[PDB]
RNA sequence: CAUGAGGAUUACCCAUG
RNA sequence: CAUGAGGAUUACCCAUG
RNA sequence: UGAGGAUUACCCA
RNA sequence: UGAGGAUUACCCA
């Protein structure tokens, strides 16, 4: 059994899909990277820790790159014009059961479901109105 | 037009669904709360700001309560045994187009899709392995 | 293959069986827990290290909880009345072959087999005499 | 109800079985050894004590000889190259009943049952993967 | 796309082939060993990390046992007289694409191809002349 | 004989093959380079030393360049965008016979053979999982 | 000299012993 | 690192070498 | 802790 | 900035 596996980060039907694969798991921090130039790759990291006596805390990070070609002195390198950074921390008391956790996950999926306020604002370069 | 509307945070088919409704939008911070006792309610907040010259930054927060009844001196009040806290920050350069933003959103939805590493770890009170 | 799989820790003839599953591998420590709130779960951890130039040491830990419901601040929480702890360290010389290691495993199984001295004493809350 | 008797430590089904018998009882520490020289013997020791006000603690030690290429009755140096050491400590809260203790024994048996992760890894000179 | 599987390390054409299989995955470092005692085994380990801002680095280690006059399963001292150690470090700039990386692998294969200088010198206990 | 000969480092079926030739042996370091300007050449170096009283250590280095044309001071020069570095050290005990050494060579060849774990990961810009 | 899943401008440098 | 029939709130702490 | 900033497992109050 | 903690739009380095 293992969940430190490869998975689809961005789904575009079946083609153009962005897949991220395991790359490193040093110091309790799991890392996934997409293939090809590390410089233009998507990155995902995850870790859990006992934040306090009663809490466990997940720290998740995602990096979405803007693929571009850099030319300098006639030398061109595959780079990322810029990157979008996602940073999330999830705190869960040790009294939470698997049921409570599944609920927390549905809340996160619901928060980002298509058509809902927040994902809509973000996708349109907007805020709330 | 308005996206500061009511929406389903937790989806349980059609029954038991947790709906969050607008409640306040003071100081550029939008807030949604579920119905009934504010003490046992789900909470969602969102805001955007120009974090720097080139970046805009979204700050989103979600609160999942563990509904319980508190009895003290024979007096019982509707409370939350504890709460799970979600805290996410999304940074997006001003060069991002609506297309770039839609991609960023799919990355977030993919990260949390059922069966993928992270949501699976969380739902099972686990880490990566 | 991959030996990091779930298994039955406490066998009660398929009914009320305490089964434990892979939950974390951060920092080279393999962890297994039962489907419970992290506060009431059975926990098993394992790690191997090359303790010396010519030795390998396995460190195994098992946590057996006495589940209970506690009323804190006039509120009920799933918790553990107390926990029992098993800490075992096994040092094997690098010269031991697979058959030598199989011999060690059999010794540990025979040691704890029903009816034998030690498990008998433990279960009866007594010493050896 | 004297339980300080000999038993089969390594079971090979009648043939090639290793029996271990009472050999010492100095200081309440019970000892069993196989019929070998003490340098090549199978040794088992066990004792119980009130570790603290809240706990009792069983200390179980096992010594297993490396058998491959072993010269029966010979002088094999260095000692650390020919022996494996098992060190078990079981902490049990004073509130544990015989029933509670029986379950703790089952947990130990389950941990080491044939085909499960830990014993499988040990028998294959492996770790968890 | 899990690539952590067993493979043939030493190929003698079906007969006398040395297979190496997954034996550990602690700390992201993958390990494979042959079916021997760890003192006489063939060991292979591999890990990747972002050595710096500009580079990624693969660390590959191999341990090969001295076989001539070897006593299978025996205790052979000193350890340094019976084992060879291979230590490989591969530094790859983040701009390298999969194509670039495929070429780097071909270079490594060419370096060690049968009949070429380096492998010929090593196999003959020689240097370059 | 004399093993200091040229050889094919990168094989592309006799067309676009990177062949490397003897270029220097100063200071006991055998060097090979490809037909290029010293700034864009593939480089291979090898040296053997009696690292200890009872050991011999081979130190091998390979440099794979990413050729490019750079405009410096408004002038075009053949150069390397970046370089990939392979550094390997092999320690062999003086007791290893020629057949023992042949075994080491085969292990290194099997390690990098197409389809096996490591070369697969490297070529796909990923780790082992 | 030794050890480092230490670094690089790559036959050099760093830390520890 | 090692040793403890050393302790625990249990991947931590203590003593000795 | 922070609708604190990032060259993003770093850094400031 | 922080795999920094929360009574969670607060607070610490």
């Amino acid at each position: 059994a293992s969940n430190f596996t490869q998975f689809v980060l961005v789904d575009n039907g079946g083609t153009g899909d962005v897949t991220v694969a395991p790359s490193n798991f040093a110091n309790g921090v799991a890392e996934w990277i997409s293939s090809n130039s590390r410089s233009q790759a998507y990155k995902v990291t995850c870790s859990v820790r006992q934040s306090s006596a009663q809490n466990r805390k997940y720290t998740i990070k995602v990096e979405v790159p803007k693929v571009a070609t850099q030319t300098v002195g006639g030398v061109e390198l595959p780079v990322a014009a810029w990157r979008s950074y996602l940073n999330m921390e999830l705190t869960i008391p040790i009294f939470a059961t698997n049921s409570d956790c599944e609920l927390i996950v549905k809340a996160m999926q619901g928060l980002l479901k298509d058509g809902n306020p927040i994902p809509s604002a973000i996708a349109a370069n907007s805020g709330i109105y």
